[PDB]
């Protein structure tokens, strides 16, 4: 998996992610990439390379593409699949686009084959977010900067995006994924506002505490706010998995 970083040509700075900065470059004079550079002092690295090596075998047509990593150098180099459109957050909140909710669900949809194919390897994401999936050239959504968190050494925290068993106890598995997910589809419905947005991360926890939810956008209809509503479940076991919300995405499609 050990990239040549001769083969590497930069050709625009792309702004700073999570874990780095990304440029935009070609691959061999030729093949659009997006290479992020690991910030020096950042990750637990003999770890994070291990893992990046077993995370180059996971492959989907809507997870980000990872196609190798520069690690006989520092600052470490991660090549992948290159993204035109950028942050999904950031396209959601480009009122531009104009969306129609038919492609605000295809964006669910894209994300929810995504997570149906980790969980289907047993991978937790995470850190499932708006401002971690990426859009193509194409509208295409896909998910990336899975399993990442956990190389990071060591105010970050994604409260907002995690379930009560998580806030109390620390109690991740599929299900926190699923109620991140939840948040997600909350987060495209929203046109990207923050969720929970005139809380604190504190005040979040609190209501979460209290069994309290995000309520409906006004772009969701009562049948996609149904699904993501059933991520929320306070009883992690009673959460949907993601085949089961990629069938009910599928069956809402094929009505709306
Ligand atoms: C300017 C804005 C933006 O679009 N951003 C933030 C700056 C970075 C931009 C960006 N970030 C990325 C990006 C690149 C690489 C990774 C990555 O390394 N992911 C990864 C790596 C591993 C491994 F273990 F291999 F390290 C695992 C999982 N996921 C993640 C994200 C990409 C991309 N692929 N195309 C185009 C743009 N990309 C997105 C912010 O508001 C719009
Ligand atoms: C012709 C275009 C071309 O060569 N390109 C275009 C993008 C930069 C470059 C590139 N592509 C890839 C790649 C992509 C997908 C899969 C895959 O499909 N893997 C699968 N596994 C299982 C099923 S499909 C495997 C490898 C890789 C690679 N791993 N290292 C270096 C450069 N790479
Ligand atoms: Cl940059």
């Amino acid at each position: 998996w050990e990239i040549d970083p001769k083969d590497l040509t930069f050709l625009k700075e792309l702004g700073t992610g999570q874990f780095g900065v990304v440029k935009y470059g070609k691959w061999r004079g030729q093949y659009d990439v997006a290479i992020k550079m690991i910030k020096e002092g950042s990750m637990s690295e003999d770890e994070f390379i291990e893992e990046a090596k077993v995370m180059m075998n996971l492959s989907h047509e809507k997870l980000v593409q990872l196609y190798g990593v520069c690690t006989k150098q520092r600052p470490i180099f991660i090549i992948t699949e290159y993204m035109a459109n950028g942050c999904l957050l950031n396209y959601l909140r480009e009122m531009r686009h104009r969306f129609q909710t038919q492609q605000l669900l295809e964006m669910c949809k894209d994300v929810c084959e995504a997570m149906e194919y980790l969980e289907s390897k047993q991978f937790l994401h995470r850190d499932l977010a708006a401002r971690n999936c990426l859009v193509n050239d194409q509208g295409v959504v896909k998910v990336s900067d899975f399993g990442l968190s956990r190389y990071v050494l060591d105010s970050k925290f994604p409260v907002r995006w995690s379930p009560p068993e998580v806030l109390m106890y620390s109690k991740f598995s599929s299900k926190s994924d699923i109620w991140a997910f939840g948040v997600l589809m909350w987060e495209i419905y929203s046109l990207g506002k923050m969720p929970y947005e005139r809380f604190t991360n504190s005040e979040t926890a609190e209501h979460i505490a209290q069994g309290l939810r995000l309520y409906r956008p006004h772009l969701a209809s009562e049948k996609v706010y149904t699904i993501m509503y059933s991520c929320w479940h306070e009883k992690a076991d009673e959460r949907p998995t993601f085949k089961i919300l990629l069938s009910n995405i599928l069956d809402v499609m094929d009505e709306e």
